[PDB]
C-alpha cells in the first residue's frame, strides 16, 4: 500500500485540522496563542500522530477516537523543540527553512509557547468522551513518565550536561532512549491502550517501537545497514503482535527509505 | 488558635519530608534532580498545600490523602517561578545551575506534577474525581490560566496599566493556582456541590486580597491611592470570610490562613 499512504495523509489532514481547531479555541493573549501556532502549524513529519494514530488502526479501532491524544503527543514534541532551540539550550536558528520560535516572539514568550503546549496536551487527554476513565489515567501516567524528569527531559539534561565532551556509547544509549526514544515508543504505547490491545500485544508493539526509535536515532555506508537491521527488527515484533499493522510497518520502511 | 497553628506546623512537616521524598526517588541524572530540589525544598510558606490541606480537613477527611495533590501543586508553583525568574522574563535556579538546568528542572516539575496526581489510589481517591483534579489543573496552569497570566504580564512591562489589566495578570498569574489549591481540597475532601462553589468564591476573594498586601507590604496603590488599595482589601477579606462562613465546613485553619492575609 497504498491503501496506508492514503490512511496516513487523511490522518495527517485530521491532526493538523485538529491542532488547529485546538489553538483557536484558546481564550487567552492572543501573542501566546500566536506563539503556540507558530511552531505547532509550522508543519513536521508527525510521526508521533500517525504512531499513534496507526497503532489504533492495527487494532480495529476507528483511529478518530484517538485524535486528542495524538494532538496532545504533538503539542508535547513542539513544546520540546521549543525550549531546545532556545540560545541558553542548543542555541537554533532556523527550523525546516522557518526561523525558530524565540527568534520571531522573542525567549520569554517562546519559552511560555513551550509551558503553554506542555500543560495543555495533558487537558486534551482528561476533558473527554469515549476513551475510558481507567484508561485516561493510564495514558496520563504514561505520559507524564515519558515525558518527564525520568523520561524526555532527563535525556535533554543529560544531552545538556554534555560540554565538548566525548561522552561514552551507554552514556549516548541514555541520551537517545530517553530524549527522543520515549515519547515514540509512548505514542506507540497510547495507540495500543485506546485500541484494546492485550499485554502481550502491547509489550511486542513497544519492543518495535524502540527498534523504530534506534532506526530513528540514526535518520555512513555502515550506519545505512544498522538503520536497515532495526528496521528489520522492529517489523519482526510488529508481525509478533498479531494486529492490522501495515501503517505502522510502512511508517517504519520509511524510516529505511533515505 | 494554638489548635490550627499545630494543624498547619504538622502539614508543613508532612508536604516537606513528601517533597524531598519525591525528588529522592526520580532515577534520572543527578544535576537535574538537585536544581529540581534545590527550588522545589527551598522551604517557605507552602501557603498553597496547606490551603489544600486546611480545605481537606475542613470537610472532615484525612489531609494525608490529598498529600500527593498539595505536593503536585507546589511543583507547579515552584516551575513558574523558576521559569519567571529568567533573565529573559527566593533560590534563584538558574543562577546557580545555568538558565538550560533551570529551564529543564521547571519542565520537569510541571510534567513530574501530571505524574503524582494520577499514580494515587493504593489508598483511596476514585478514579473519575483525580481526572477531575488533572483537568481543572492543566486549566488552572496552563494557556488559559496561570501562563495566559504571565504572557499578559509579559505584553506590556514598560506599558501602564490600567486596573482591568493589572487585576487580569493577577487573577490568572497568582489568582488561578490558589482557587484550584481550594478547589481540589474541596474535591478531594468530598464537598457538596453547593459547599465547592462557596470555597471557590472564598478562594477567589483570598486570592485578591493576597496581592493587594503584597503591594502594601512596600501598584494597586497607584491605581488606587493607598486607602484605596486598603479598602479593596478588606472588602475581599470580608467576602472570603463571608463564603467561608456560607460553607460551611470547620474552616478555622483557612480562617486562619485568611485572618493572616488580614495581619499585617
Amino acid at each position: 500500500q497504498l491503501s496506508v499512504e492514503q490512511f496516513l495523509n487523511e490522518q495527517k489532514q485530521a491532526v493538523e485540522t485538529a491542532l488547529s481547531r485546538y489553538i483557536e479555541r484558546l481564550e487567552g493573549p492572543a501573542k501566546l496563542k500566536k506563539a503556540m501556532a507558530y511552531s505547532l502549524e509550522a508543519g513536521g513529519k508527525r510521526i508521533r500522530p500517525l504512531l499513534l494514530l496507526s497503532t489504533v488502526r492495527a487494532l480495529g479501532k476507528d483511529p478518530a477516537v484517538g485524535l486528542p491524544v495524538a494532538c496532545a503527543i504533538e503539542m508535547i514534541h513542539t513544546y520540546s523543540l521549543i525550549h531546545d532551540d532556545l540560545p541558553s539550550m542548543d542555541n537554533d536558528d532556523l527550523r525546516r527553512g522557518k526561523p525558530t520560535n524565540h527568534k520571531v516572539f522573542g525567549e520569554a514568550m517562546a519559552i511560555l509557547a513551550g509551558d503553554g503546549l506542555l500543560t495543555y496536551a495533558f487537558q486534551l487527554i482528561t476533558e473527554d468522551e469515549r476513551i475510558p476513565p481507567s484508561v485516561r489515567l493510564r495514558l496520563i501516567e504514561r505520559l507524564a513518565k515519558a515525558a518527564g524528569p525520568e523520561g524526555m527531559v532527563a535525556g535533554q539534561a543529560a544531552d545538556m550536561e554534555g560540554e565538548g565532551k566525548t561522552l561514552t556509547l551507554s552514556e549516548l544509549e541514555y541520551i537517545h532512549r530517553h530524549k527522543t526514544g520515549k515519547m515514540l515508543q509512548y505514542s506507540v504505547h497510547a495507540g495500543a491502550l485506546i485500541g484494546g490491545a492485550d499485554a502481550r500485544q502491547t509489550r511486542e508493539l513497544d519492543e518495535f517501537a524502540a527498534h523504530l526509535g534506534l532506526a530513528f536515532q540514526i535518520r555512513l555506508a555502515g550506519a545505512k545497514e544498522k538503520l536497515a537491521f532495526h528496521i528489520e527488527a522492529a517489523q519482526r515484533h510488529l508481525r509478533n503482535a498479531d494486529v492490522d499493522g501495515a501503517a505502522l510497518a510502512y511508517i517504519c520502511e520509511l524510516v529505511a527509505a533515505r
